[PDB]
Parts: C-alpha cells; structure tokens; sequence
RNA sequence: UCUCUCUCUCUCUCUCUC
RNA sequence: CUCUCUCUCUC
RNA sequence: UCUCUCUCUCUCUCUCUC
RNA sequence: UCUCUCUCUCUCUCUCUC
C-alpha cells in the first residue's frame, strides 16, 4: 500500500522535472537572464508554444487550410525583454518540430502528455480565476449565476481523463447540452459513422458526469438522460435541473496544483531531484515549492500588484470558486473578491504600450496549507451497524434506510428537490479536517478555522 | 463565439451601409446641395417618405378609400433649398413604387424591413425626446407621472419584435389596457376569427412584457393577467399596478442609437464599408460616427441652437428617460431639462414664415461613451454557491432562497409591494462599468462618475 | 406632476433615482 | 343555517338562470328549425338539437377537423336527425348547421354570456341516459378492470370538457379507469411522465387523483389513494391498488353527486309556460325536477315490436340518474315496478341511419312519478385494513337512518314516507 | 365514447402515416432499381426490397457481420433476387446494395425519422406468410413441446425487433417457446440467471411472462403463468407446467391480435394512385385493408405445375392472417372454397437461387373477398352491488360471496371439460359487405373440415 | 353529420438481453 | 353530506 | 528496529482545429 | 504567432390604416 503510493509520488516528479528542464532548455535557447526567467508572462508565451507544437490535430488542419499570413509549422508568443530598465515585448518564431524535439528530450526522449495536461490544467486554472463565462453560459440557455460549476471550462478536448477529472458538473452539463442542441438543429446528428463516434462521446461524458455526482438520485437521473436515443428538449431541461441541483447537492470536482513552468523550472535548476524526493498535486508539495520561489510579474500602470499576486495565488492553488473566508485563512492576507481587484489578467495584449509597463515580484506565499479534495462536501459515511460485544438484551441498531436503498419512483426530480430543501446553508462538512502549518510535512496537527465572527463575503465573483 | 459575433456585426453594417446608399440615391435624385443633403428636416422628409411607401396596410386602404385631394400611390413631404441664402419649403410627389423600387436598388434588390425598422426606431427616439404623452396617458388612466415607462410609444405596429424590445413597459401596458378597454365596451370583441387573431395578439404581446419584467413576482402576475378568459377591470387595475411598480422594480428595455439617415448617408459617401468594418447599436460605432459628422438643422427666430442639438444628441442616443448628471457626464455639456429647453420640435410646420428660419450646426458630440444597455438595474446574478477545493471543517454557504425559488402566496401584489418598501433611491446598479474615452474602442478601462457635489435636476420630463 | 423615475440608457454605475415618496404614496 | 338561507337562495337564482337559457335556447331552435308542437316535444328532436350545440362549443376537436378534415364533412357545420310528422307518417332528414350560428343562438338566449354551466347540464343528461341504456363492459375488460364493477362507472361517457361538475356526478369505476388509461400510457411510453407536457399531464395525474380521494368516505381508502397519487412513475403496482380500490367500492362505496339532468324539450315546454326559473329558482336535487315532469308531457319514436312502458321507464331513469339503484326503491318512488335491463324490450333511444324511419310510431312517455326522493352525494356507511373493514360490512346494514320518501303535495318535505321492503340489480 | 373518436382517429392517421411511408419508399426503390409496373407489382420484387429494409436496420446483426465478417460477404451491402421480365422470358439477377444507401431512402421517405413501426409492419406480413405456408413442428419438438399446438403458433418466425407490436400479434404457443428456450439454456448453463448478464436475463424473463400472462383470459390460467415468473432458478417444474399451459390455451384460448399487413407493392400503387393514407387513415383491423385489396392488382412467379389460385389464397390468407383460423368462416369471407394445407398444389412464394428460372410463369393474384370482417385480439369464451341515488332508509345490498371471494392446475382441467366444440361464440357478429363501409348490418353466416392444417 | 345493453365491432405505439 | 355549486378540457 | 482514524494520489485519452 | 471578468448584440414580425 504504501510502495504504490511511493511509486505515484515518483511518477508525478517525473512529470514535474521534464517540465521544469524542458523549460530550463527553452531559457537556454531564448537568451533570457535570469529576472526574463522568471516572468510569468515569458512561462505562458512558452508554455502555450508547448501546447501548440503538440495540438496534432489543429496542426493538420492549419497544414490542410493555412492561416492568413502565417506559417502553420512555427509557433510563437510575446517574450518580455528589459533594456535598461524598460521592458519591450518580440515576437519570436520557433519550428513546431524543434519544440516537439525539445519537448521530448527534456522527458527522455518520450513526449510526455501528462505534462502537458498539467500545463494544460493551469492555463484552465488561470482562466477560472480571472474571466468569467457568463456569455457561453447564457447561450447554451443555463443560468449565469453556476460559474461555480464552470471548473476547467477552458480545457480542451485533448487533456482527456486526467483533464476530465478537474473539470466541474457545470462545463460537462454545458458540452452535453451543446451536443442535444446540434442534434435538435440537425437530424444528420447521430447518424452515420460520425454519429456512432459521437454517441459513443455522448455515454462517455454522461458515464464520466455520473461519477462526478454523489447521491444515488442524481447518478438515476443522468442514467435515465443517458439512455435516450435521439435526445432531444426533456434531456436538456433535466440536464439544466441536475446543473441547478449540483449547487446544494454538490459533485465530486478533483483539485489540483498546477504551477506555471517558471518555478518548476527554477526548482530544477536549483538542484530539487522530483524523482528522488516525489510530488504530489494535493499535498504540501506545491505549497513548499510556491513559498521559496521568486516569480516577476508585469503590472500595467495604475495596478496594486497584491491584486495580481493573489489573483496568480488564487490561479495556482485552483481556490477560483473556493469560499472566501477559508482562502484567507491559508493565505493569511484578505482574498478580494473580483470586482474589487484593481488589475486585469495576467495576459499582456499586442497593443497595449510597452513603455510605462512596470514589474513586480508575487507574492505567492501563503501563512497554512490545506489538503486538495476531491469531495464536494457531505450530501445526506461511518458505521452503519451495531456488531454486539457483550450478551446485553438491548436492541441492536442499523441504518436500515441506508442499507435498503441498494437493494431496491422514476420521477427523480421530486427526490432530488426534497434533498435540496432537507439541506442549510449551515451543515459542516469535511468534519474534524484543518490547515496544517508549512512546517506539518506530515498533516499530524489540524488547525479548524473559527469563522464566528463579523461575517466577510463568500463568494469570489459576487 | 465570436464568429457569431462578427457575422452580426457584419448583418448591422449591411443593414447602415443600405440606408447610407438609398440616402445618396435620393440626395442624387432630388438635386439637394451637400448643405441642404446634410440638413436634418430633409432627412426626416426622405425617410418618412420611404417608410409611408413601405406601409403595405395603409397603402392598401390609402387606395380602397382616397384621402381628400391626394394621390394614393405618391409619397411625399418638406424639402428645403436655400437660394440666395434664403431658405425655402418645397413639396414634391414621388411615386411609391418609385421608392420601393430605389430602396430595393440600395439593398442589392432585396426590401430589407431591419433598415425600415431602424429609421422607425429612430424617428420613436426622437418623438420620445420631444413630445410628452400625457394626454394618450390619462386617457388610458395611468397616471402622468410614468412618462419614464413611454419609451417607443410612437413606435408603428409593423415594426415587430425588433421594435418590441425597444418600447418600455408604460406602452406595452398602454396597448393591452386599450385592448381591455375595448373588450370592455364590446363584448363581440375576443369572438369569432377576429376575437382569435387578438387573443393572439394580447397573448403575444402579455409574453413579451412578461420578457421585460426582472422580478419573478412581476412575472407571474403577469402570467395572471395572461390566464383570463375575458379580461375585465381586475386586470386592467392589475396592469396599471404593474406599471406603477416598473418605475423602482423597472424592466428590461432595449436601448439602442438610430442616427438619422442624414450620418449614414455621409458616412457612405465618404467611403466607410459598414459591411467590412461591422456596426453595433450598443457600442463605439455610433459615437464614433457622430464625433466627425456635420449635420444641419433649421433654427426658428429666437431660438437656442445649443438646446436643439442638444435634443438632437439625447434623441440619437435614445437617453430622454436617461438621468440629467450621466447624461451631462457623457455629453460633457449640462443636459438642461425640457422646461428650460428654448426649442420646438426639429419638424417645421407648413405654416411657419419660411423667411426669417436660420440655419446651424448640430453639436452632436460627447465627450465620453458608454455602453447601452437592456437592463433596468438590478431589483434585489453572481457566483451563488461554493465548491470546496481544500479539505477544510467550515460551513459550505449558498443562497438557499434564490436556488429555491427556481423549484417551488396566490397575491403577489404584497409581495412586489414589499419588495419596493425594501429599495431605496440610493442603491447602486451596473456596479464597475463606467463611461469609455473616445480612444478606447475595445472598453478595456471605465471611469466611474462621482456624483457627489451640488444637486443637479435628474428628471428630464420634470 | 413630471417624470418620477429614470430609465437607465448608458451602463454606468450611478445611483438610479424615483421619488420614493410619490410613488410610495399610492401603496399605503 | 339562518345565514346559509341566502346562500341556498343564491344558488337557486342561479341555477334557475341556466335553466332559463336552455329554455330560451330551445324554444329559439325550434322555432328556427321550424318544429311542431309535437315534433318539438319528440325526444329525438331534443337530442339531436342538444348534440348539436355540444359540438359547436366542442374547440378541440373544431379545432382537429379544421386541420385534418373528414371525408364528405366540412368541419365548419353540424347537425343531426331531424324527425318531422306530415301527413301522419315520421320521417328522418340530416340538417346542416354552422357551428357559429349554433354558438350565437345559444350565446344570445343567455344573455350573451357563453353559459357552460347549460352545456355541462345537457352533457351530463346525455351520460345518465348512456348509463341507463347501455352497460360498456368492452371498455372495462379492455383497461383490465373485472366487468362485473358496472355499478360504479356511472358517468363513464362524460366528456373530459365537464371539468368540476362533471366530476362530481362521475363515479369511483370511471375515475379509477381514466387513471389506468394513463398508467397504461405511461408504461407503453417511455417518454410519459416527461418533459414539458410529462409535467402537463402530472399535474392533471395529481387533480384527477384528488377528486377521487374526495370521493371516498373511509380513512383507510383515501391514505391509499394518497400513497397511489405520490408515486413519480406510477406502475403495474398502481394498477394494482387502483383495482384493489375499486372493488372496495362494491363495499365501502364512495360519494357519487346524483342531479336529475332533463332533456331539453322539457324545459322549452316549461319556459313556453311562463314558467321564470330565475325568479322561482331550480335544483337538480330537489322537488323542482319532479314538480317539472308531472307537469311536462314529451313524446318518443317507438321501434316496432317495443313496449312504451318499457322505453318510459328507461327515459325516467335516466332523467333522475337512477341507473344504479335498488330496484325496490326505484320502484317504489315511480310508482309501478321498474323492471331490470335484461327484461326491457326496448333498444336505445336515439334512432340510427340503417334503421328504417317508415314502420315508426309515436307514443307518450310516462315521466310521472308516484313519490318523490332528495337525491344524494353519499354513500353508506392501508389494505389489510380495507378488507377487514368489508368483512364487517353486511348486506343488511340500514343506510339513512330516518330518511324516507315524500310526496308530490309536501314541497317543504316535511313529513318523510319510510319504505318497508325482489330483485335489485338492474344490470344483472 | 365521443371522447374516444379523437383517439381514434388519432390511431387512423398514425398507421396511415405509415402505410405512406411504406408506399412512398417501394415506390423510390422501384424507380432507383428501374422496374417497369409489371415487375414493381410482382410480389417476390417486393419481398426482396423489404428484406433488404429489415436487414439494413438490423443493427446487431449488421454489428457481428463487421466483427466476424462472412466468407465473400461484405457485412455493409445488402440485397436479394430481383426479377426482370425481357423479351417475355423471366430471369433473376442478385442486387446489392449499400445498407446506408437504403437506410437514407427509407429514411428520407418517412420525412427524415426511423419510423420502425413501418418496419416491424413488414415483419410481421412476413410473419404472416410464414405461418401460412410452413409448419415449424421442428422447433415445437425441438423444444418439448407436442406437434399439434400448432394453432398457437402465430408469429413464432418474427424476430426479437419487433416488440410491443410483433408481442401483440403473436400467440399464446409462440410465448410460450420463447419461455422454454430461456429455461433449457438455464439449466444447461449454471452461469445463467447468475451473474450481471443473469440480471438482465431474469428482467427479459419477467417482461414475456407479463404479456404472456395479458394473453390469457381466465382467472386460472393468468394465476398459474404468474407462480411460474416467481421461479429464481426455473427448471422442470416450470417446464411441466407451461407445457400445461399451452394445451391448455387450445380449449380457454388467449387473445391473439390480428391484423392484415399487406405486401408493400399494394402500398406502392395505392400511393402512387394519388392515394392519401395520411389524410384519410387507416386501420390494419378495419375495412381499409379489405378496400384495398380489392382495387390492387398483384403479380407473381408461378413453379411449372401449380395452379395459380392456391398460390392467391394462400398470399390471401397471409395477408389477413387467417392461417390458423377456421376454413369455413375464410371459405365464407373470400367466396371460394379455401383449401386446406395438405390439398394445396403450390410450394412458397420465395424462390429460391437453385431453381431453373426458365421454365417459370408469372399470373395474377386473385386476392378479392366477397365479403369483409373485423379482425379480432380476443379468443372465445352482470351487477353485484348498488349505489344509492335517492335519500331512502333502504338497506344498500352487495353480492357478498362474489366479492369477497376475489381476495391451478385441477381449476383448469374443470374449466375445459365443461367447454365443448359447439358454444357459440362473437354472439350477434357477422360479415359485412364491400359497400357497406361503416360495418352496419352484419351477415350472420350459417354453417367440411375446419383446420388448415390438419 | 357514428353506433352499441351485457369479453375487447376497430382505442395503434415510435423496434431487440443491442 | 335532507339540497348550502358552478362558468368547462393536458383546449 | 515503520507509520496512520475517517476513500479524494495515479494510467485512464480525445465526435470536430474551433 | 489572438483577445476578454461580469447576458444588454442578432432572426424574431404585425387584431385594425389609425
Ligand atoms: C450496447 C451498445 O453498443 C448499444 O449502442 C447503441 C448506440 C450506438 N448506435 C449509434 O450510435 C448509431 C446507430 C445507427 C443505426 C441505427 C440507428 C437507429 C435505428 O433505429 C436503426 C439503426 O440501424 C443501424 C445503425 C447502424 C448500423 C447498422 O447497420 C444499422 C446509426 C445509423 O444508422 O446511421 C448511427 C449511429
Ligand atoms: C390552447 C392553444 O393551443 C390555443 O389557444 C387559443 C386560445 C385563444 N382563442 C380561443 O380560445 C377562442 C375560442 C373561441 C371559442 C369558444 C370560446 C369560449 C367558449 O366557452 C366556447 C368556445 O367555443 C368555440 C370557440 C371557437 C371555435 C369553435 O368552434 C368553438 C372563440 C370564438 O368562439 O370566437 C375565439 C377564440
Ligand atoms: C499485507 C497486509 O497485511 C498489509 O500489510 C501492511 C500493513 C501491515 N504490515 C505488515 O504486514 C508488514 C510490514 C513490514 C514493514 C516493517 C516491519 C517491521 C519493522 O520494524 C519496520 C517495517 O517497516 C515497513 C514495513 C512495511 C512497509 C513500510 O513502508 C515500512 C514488513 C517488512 O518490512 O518486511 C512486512 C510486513
Ligand atoms: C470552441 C471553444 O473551445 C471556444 O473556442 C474559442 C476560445 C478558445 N480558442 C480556441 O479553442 C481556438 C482558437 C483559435 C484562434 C487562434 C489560435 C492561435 C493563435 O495564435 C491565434 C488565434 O487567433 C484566433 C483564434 C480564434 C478566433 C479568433 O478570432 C482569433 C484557433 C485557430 O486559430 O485555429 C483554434 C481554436
């Protein structure tokens, strides 16, 4: 049990060293110091250069139909120079094939995908945490208040099942009912080879949304939209009603902490064996890794760089739809919400005037570190059943509804709105669970926050 | 996403470029003088003349029953020359399949009605702007005093659900009274084909003020109101009601700039390609095109140039219901109310002294912009509930009320009435946007006006 | 008698002003 | 009471008003169908015209023949058989209407008011008179149901447009086989139960399983109803149960509204009279229906081969919706002994096309009842307990204690005529 | 009823709708395999083009064709013997077509939707004609079951797709085959009714002993198929006492639906005519198919030395499904004498690829009924409470013992030995005439042998 | 614009252990 | 329940 | 000669470039 | 080799000329 485990943690530093040596090498070749390094802005340029190079199948479709005025083998990005103090952007091209072969030599001549699902997760991530998709949200007729929902909504399709598990029940709701409404439009859907691909697609993300969901009435009702043929209106409205659901009777959403490529390439070049020492994307690992590394940012003119700091935090530890309070507790600093943020995304746009563009260093560094879950709380676990010690009389107690219901109408919405209504804003969940201070390697002591007191905001974008 | 974005910009610049074209035909065609094509009262007579020819149902009766000593098939109006500079009416007859056929020319041979209902909309704005409705209200029995609710009042019934949107609560109330009334007085009224086809209609018509409402017990009362058989006084009383509430719990009304055909047309000749470049009703483009366009106006003796143009501008950008300091704030110039305005309407009268009229300028330019909006505010959307991503003790919060409003007495009249005891007239809405510079055309960075010196007037129609 | 209520045209944050009294008058 | 004297006085202009209608409109009808005192008096004729204005307020089914039209049948127009006496001999000619100029007719004798409570009065008379008539076993067998529960169908042939008061006169057996027509259709359909007319029809699953709970009088019974209506995909075990509750019916029966629903010739003739219904009031449980037969003389085609007598007694119960009842008391109340169904010599009332309208005579019908009787919407007096409570049950419990049987003369029914009491089962 | 006519004619336009489909797609097909009106009207080109239907929507099927490919057979083309008349000599030529090609056709003819129902129609005609023309008493021994219930053998050809309809339709014989093969296979496999499979095997079960169970009429019957659903492991006991069953159904018989499902060249040329079924409707039990018959024209392919009217009535007899019915009441509804299995000169209808296609003749089906009757689901053969109208201190009587008295094998055997072949059953119902389209005045026939196939 | 007392004289069903 | 309901329908 | 109350780590691979 | 916090865009078509 614990050599499996042991064999994980070195697999996952595996991961983390290719990226960090691939992005070493990357620094090599651009001709970055040391302070270009370590921008989060040049790590994004590369990163997405990472994941264009390898996007197989956009790569054949730009061969097949060119761009305007670009070569569909080299990608590029913005990379950040300071020249006496002053910063200016280039656009520097590189070969899809010498960024493939970086890639893969940086991973032992292996191309590594896990890497890039992990790059992938933390573009989503930073996305999550500063835009909102209420637009998306509002044409595929869901309501714009489930952002909470709207987890690795930015993912692509290529991260698979390891993407899968990090996005939420609102952006696998909203590809689903993206499929019913092309069948609507278009009969010729689900017909054909291509529709026995795409309901093939369709049982596979239902199966994979039923996994995400807890309670035995909401892995029904998925079941019973999973079964239809041609689905049409009903599955759409039941969908949008599971989505509504998943705010009070929440899913089973995977955490995880995706770092951008610059501190792990700092780590590596600093001499941090991950294959030796082993990583974990739900323990102190990147908790450890974000409190000794320095990261420069750039702020346009008149930002507060805290903002920007917490907003990387916020990206970086995936706590985007996390409850305010509890953030700043780990955090140590008060988590802002969106509107009051005084600075826009991390991206710096081509027209924007790379002259009175300023930098400063982010304050990454959190007061606790907390555990990651999977869990979306308790939805209403333990000992069933009395097992009798002592020859007492006494009546012998079991849950017996718990034990019956996986032995046993069909209208589930009435079951699930009775749940809802039995819940409060006010249940404990994740009972006897704390934040461990950085120096609890091991989480022996947990620390339970104590919220009883003038009451601050909960909702980042709110 | 944004595909569809692009093509609706591009369907919007088709529909400006036709009315940009068919203003230059007509200037061609009617011998007008850069000036005198420029004039703002000759672009009133042009586009009135294509919409009375483009009138199907009054045409056809135009020629079942003739007007006193007029043509059925010609169209016309006041064009205005100046000879020596001296001004001059003239009334000169087109035919209207003359028009048809020259509007049909300038939409590359199809009768685009998007470009009828915009110079509809347009000519709505710019009555709303000018002339009170009072009396139309009192007859009705609605109070005087929702003249904020008017908006699209003049707006003819063939302008459909693009000029739906547009016309506010206070019309769609007024309509559906009339229709009560009539029912009232009549009861072979709601009988036979012609009692199905205005069921129809008021059902129609009670949906899409349905649409307008925010509240969910405005909705369902008007639902209420929708659900009667025969319509008597309850219901007119209850539709009154609703009105009177729509003026704290206000409604979604469409706002968007319709310049005259004058600008278009300008713009066309000078070359601008609407259909490349794309327009917006709700963004920079109509401020832009209004910042380097010279239009015309005629200038009764003893009059203010400055308060016409200024009526101009607040019929352009729809605002006569807008509040005297944002309005002021965006135009740079106070917007005086319409007491103090020393203006009459932008028509000239067939009786007036056309030899002592003057010509000027119009000052059609703001010193900010902003966006229009269909809003009315906000009644009392966000982020609604938390999903945990650290393993933490602590309450999971969620806006119980608003998810269970959504899954569930009888008079919801004490209820809307408690809900506009609860706001206060110093709540603030559209939190975070503000009003764009001229240069900013992407709306990247807001300004927030501080309204917090002296009390300026806010009331237009006050 | 005039204008009790503004419509809101331009999306801007501002305070939307009625006069509460007025209309509150009618529901009493 | 004492306050409850103006509410009854209410309701009696009320009703009297419908009635007048129905009045005015026949008298209307006949008068611009050009119908004889006695043509007008026929039977026949009162049904004809009666189907007739059924089916020009009928906008459904306007409605689906205007867009699926019938073969030969415009669906604008409506009519029936129409039976005229010249020259001694009757014959039979279809007239044409407008279902418009049917719908003004019937609009205008009321005042202008649309007046469904007249239409729903005529559809519940044409039920009393299906149930006296005809026994629909096929329909029984068909949904599951054991044929042998012919007493509690009573208004099985109502249509769904008599909401409320439909209802009401309607019976355990037809409410139970409208449920199992849904269960049936739920089962078949996967798709029941679903969607945007899945909730439609939940909804109307939930009213129409309310009004059966409020028909039954046991507290056991309606717990079990109630367990019936929560279920979310009702079954072949809501089948079940729906079965179960019908048989205790037999036993402990449910509380079924029985009004007297005349044919419309009798109150043409009435209002012909003078006779103001809405100044004098009416009631479909009191003495006002049988005062209103004494007094009202009204004509039948008689098939050849066909006792009068036999055809009377069906009309008469039809009239009072005595299709079910003990023959003892039916007999009793009229007068002279009301034979069962399977002694009647007489088919239906309504005349069909094949039938040769050439060796057809005309006889008066005897709708004069010797006693007169308040009708009732009682009966009497989870399933282990259902059937120990019918076990108790004894075919020789007294029902209405005190409650007898009055006469023509007592308006007031002061003073009640108990009956002192071979068979009593009409279908059987 | 008058609350039923809506849903009746609700019914009417639905089959109707698929009476059109079938008709609109054979005529496409007719026109896409260029065949000239004789040919589109012989009967075997129409077996072909629907075989080629069923086949090309037979998705399992077509699925182990892709995984486990035949030998020279590719699993995506489909086809069958077509038959072309040159020179006024017949000849047979094997067509192959693209089972999407074919799909898209059936499709497009039916307004872009599925509409198996138009498929399992033609499953069951083919049923039909089947049951009258071979005997499967292999698979009734086969399976234990004795050779002479073959009257309960409706539809035991129609394949596992046509459910709910082809449930409906098939007989009480047929169920109960299906029953034993599940049974036999249980016992011979310890690993059935075991297992996530044995779950989805013990539901199958359940649901065909349910409809098997509506089938059944009396009370003893519906009562002995229920103890045998509750078996969890069914093994001989089971297998007795539906075999008891089935014999038992020969006296007590169930209620078979029947319906005339007629071959789709007699829909092609109705629709072709101008013929509307969607407007007019249609009923498969009614006088639609009877009026129908009569104004079609239908050809076939003669074997030398067969006579060309036992060939029509026994396509006649399929077409109305009167296989295991009475010769007498079929004699009197055609006109002519009906024949017997054994007396009848022809072989089936199919020909098959070995038969010298040279020596072969095509004539006219002569499918014309003197009279026309309503077909039936049911098989052969009062008050008992009160409810108070009046206010009367009566005393409300019920049949107690009947009541209360609804709260196996010997029962059953009682209740045939009372039957005998001489109750008169359908009291009062006859056959109607041609003209008479609205079924007013039934003919009351009056009535050597009487079995088909005896 | 139909018809009928008393076992289906018309009330389909939107396909399969896929 | 010896009268005290009814303005119609999955329209 | 070790540690721990209370599953969440990991491989899952992509209908289409979107 | 792109950009963005926070639905306001667009087709909806008209009881009657009013
Ligand atoms: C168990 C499992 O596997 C099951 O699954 C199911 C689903 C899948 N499928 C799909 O996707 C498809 C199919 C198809 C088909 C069809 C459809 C429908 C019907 O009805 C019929 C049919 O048929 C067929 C098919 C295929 C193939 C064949 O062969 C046949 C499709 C089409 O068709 O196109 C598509 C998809
Ligand atoms: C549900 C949906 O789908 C539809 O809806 C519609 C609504 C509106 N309209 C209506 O309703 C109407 C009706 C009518 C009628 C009537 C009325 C009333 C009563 O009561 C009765 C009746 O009847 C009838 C009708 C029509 C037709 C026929 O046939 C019959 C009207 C009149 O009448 O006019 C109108 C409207
Ligand atoms: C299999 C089951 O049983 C489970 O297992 C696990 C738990 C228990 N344990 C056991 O069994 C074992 C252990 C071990 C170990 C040890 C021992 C001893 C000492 O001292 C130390 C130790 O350490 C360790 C272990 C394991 C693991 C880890 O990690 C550590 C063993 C050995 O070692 O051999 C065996 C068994
Ligand atoms: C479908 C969903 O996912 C949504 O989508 C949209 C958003 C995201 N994105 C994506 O996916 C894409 C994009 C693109 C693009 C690009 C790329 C790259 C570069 O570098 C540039 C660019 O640009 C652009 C785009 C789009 C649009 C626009 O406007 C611009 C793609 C391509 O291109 O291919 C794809 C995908």
């Amino acid at each position: 049990e614990r050599q499996n485990a042991t064999e994980i943690r070195a697999s996952v530093g595996k991961m983390i060293d290719g990226i960090g040596r691939f992005y070493i090498q990357m620094c090599t070749e651009l001709k970055l110091s040391d302070y270009e390094g370590r921008l989060i802005q040049n790590s994004l340029t590369i990163e997405r250069m990472v994941l264009s190079a390898f996007d197989e199948r956009r790569n054949k479709y730009l061969e097949e139909h060119p761009s305007a005025g670009k070569d569909p083998k080299k990608t590029g990005g913005p990379i950040y120079r300071r020249v006496d103090g002053k910063w200016r952007r280039e656009l520097i091209l590189y070969d899809k094939e010498e960024i493939r072969r970086i890639w893969r030599q940086a991973n032992n001549g292996d191309d590594a995908t896990a890497g890039l699902t992990h790059m992938m997760i933390w573009h989503s991530n930073l996305n999550d945490a500063t835009y909102q998709r209420t637009r998306a949200l509002v044409r595929t007729g869901m309501d714009p208040r489930m952002c909470s929902l709207m987890q690795g909504s930015t993912l692509p399709r290529r991260s698979g099942a390891a993407g899968a598990a990090v996005k939420g029940v609102g952006t696998m709701v909203m590809e689903l009912i993206r499929m019913i409404k092309r069948g609507i439009n278009d009969r010729n859907f689900w017909r054909g080879e291509n529709g026995r691909r795409t309901r093939i697609a369709y049982e596979r993300m239902c199966n994979i949304l039923k996994g995400k969901f807890q309670t035995a009435a909401q892995r029904t009702m998925v079941d019973q939209v999973r079964e239809s043929r041609n689905p049409g209106n009903a599955e759409f409205e039941d969908l949008i009603f599971l989505a509504r659901s998943a705010l009070i009777l929440r899913g089973s959403v995977a955490h995880k902490s995706c770092l951008p490529a610059c501190v792990y390439g700092s780590a590596v070049a600093s001499g941090y064996d991950f294959e030796r020492e082993g990583y974990s994307l739900v323990g102190i690992d990147p908790f450890r890794l974000l409190q000794n590394s320095q990261v420069y940012s750039l702020i346009r003119p008149n930002e507060n760089p805290a903002h920007k700091s917490q907003l990387v935090w916020m990206a970086c530890h995936s706590a985007a739809f996390e409850d305010l309070r509890v953030s700043s507790f780990i955090r140590g600093t008060k988590v802002v919400p969106r509107g009051k943020l005084s600075t826009r995304g991390v991206q710096i746009a081509s027209n924007e005037n790379m002259e009175t563009m300023e930098s400063s260093t982010l304050e990454l560094r959190s007061r606790y570190w907390a555990i990651r879950t999977r869990s979306g709380g308790n939805t209403n676990s333990g000992q069933i059943s009395i097992q009798p010690t002592f020859s007492v009389q006494r009546n012998l107690p079991f849950d017996r509804p718990t034990i019956m219901a996986a032995f046993t109408t069909s209208d589930m919405r009435t079951e699930i709105i009775r749940l809802m209504e039995s819940a409060r804003p006010e249940d404990v969940s994740f009972q006897g669970r704390g934040v461990f201070e950085l120096s609890d390697e091991k989480a022996t002591s947990p620390i339970v926050p104590s919220f009883d007191m003038s009451n601050e905001g909960s909702y980042f974008f709110g």
